[PDB]
């Protein structure tokens, strides 16, 4: 997933039936519970992996800061893993010890055998609960960006980056359980690894091309290398900061010829393009602040509206605020938060 991507979890609370909720969501990404303790297992795990694409699964803790019994859970939890998938989520929200250190211990040996047995893992749970019973820098230290953290505010079912659970390392964040756990990524999935590397860069005067292995090069097209997406002229260079329609969508190649994905700053104005490169128009809300965004004719707009208490104000691209607010009813566009 990447972020802004959203993703529902479930467990036997959600039944044998979930394409309802996955429908109301608008993703068939989810998180499911497999196991509880050494002994519980949700008996809708099977369905609900069918009617769905994990992304991965979570287990609930009752290990307290006990770390021998929070290995037995561990490869409980594991034993019942029914595919691959790139993250095991460790859900620690209930029965903690009097240590918080103890606590820690324990969630770290979980940690660690999930990482040890070829997975990303996650921490799950509350701020105040994670406050009081945990030292969260701790796993940070070990597991970097690998909390996944629940805050509602008014948990009206939608996403008001007002309340947005302040702490490090934060990877996902569950916004609302009404009607269902909803949960809205922050940060890609990491990739770490050796990019394979199909040719080598040579820079001049004009700018930069790509020679391939075979001598070759790209031209008059779009090529992924090293994992980033350029797009090279009828020379074989690759455009730099400069707006490119390409089957009646709207893309930006920045300045390192790397195109642009989430929010970008194209001169003093903000753009949002999805996860393929393409422009999102209407309204899109970066964390706080609402954009109204077009391309009408190629006339790229960005209309922005920066919050102030509870109104948003509209700013003239000559950086002026207006003195009264224009909105106080927020618009039902799409909400980003990364």
């Amino acid at each position: 997933v990447k972020k802004n991507d959203l993703f529902v979890d479930v467990s036997s609370h959600n039944g044998y039936d979930i394409t309802g909720i996955l429908e109301q969501m608008g993703t068939t990404n989810t998180i499911i519970k497999i196991s509880e303790s050494t002994t519980y297992l949700n008996p809708c795990l099977s369905a609900q992996v069918e009617q769905s694409n994990p992304i991965g699964f979570y287990h609930f803790a009752r290990f307290g800061g006990d770390v021998a019994e929070a290995e037995r859970e561990a490869q409980f939890f594991l034993d019942n893993v029914p595919m691959q998938v790139k993250y095991l989520v460790l859900d620690y929200e209930d029965d903690p010890s009097g240590d918080a250190q103890a606590n820690t211990n324990a969630c770290l040996r979980f940690m660690q055998m999930i990482a040890d047995a070829g997975y990303k893992p996650i921490y799950y749970s509350y701020k105040p609960f994670t406050h009081d019973n945990v030292d969260y820098q701790q796993i940070l230290a070990q597991f970097p960006n690998s909390l996944w953290i629940a805050g509602y505010g008014l948990n009206d079912g939608t996403a008001n980056f007002e309340y947005f659970p302040s702490m490090d390392g934060i990877r996902w964040w569950q916004y609302s359980s009404n009607p269902f756990d909803k949960n809205i990524v922050l940060l890609d999935d990491e990739e770490d690894d050796k990019p394979k590397t199909a040719g080598t860069w040579k820079q001049d005067s004009k700018g930069w091309w790509f020679r391939r292995n075979n001598g070759s090069f790209p031209y008059n097209k779009w090529e992924k290398i090293g994992g980033v997406w350029y797009y090279f002229d009828s020379k074989g260079y690759c455009l730099t900061s400069e707006w490119l329609k390409d089957n009646e969508k709207w893309y930006y190649l920045k300045d390192n010829g790397a195109m642009a994905t989430g929010w970008v700053l194209v001169g003093s104005e903000w753009y949002y393009m999805d996860d393929s490169g393409a422009m999102v128009t209407g309204w899109v809300k970066y964390k706080n602040n609402w954009y109204y965004m077009t391309n009408e004719r190629g006339n790229m707009v960005s209309n922005e509206f920066i919050k102030s208490g509870k109104g948003w104000y509209f700013m003239n691209t000559n950086g002026e605020l207006a003195d009264n607010p224009s909105f106080t009813k927020e618009p039902d566009g799409l909400i980003t938060v990364a």
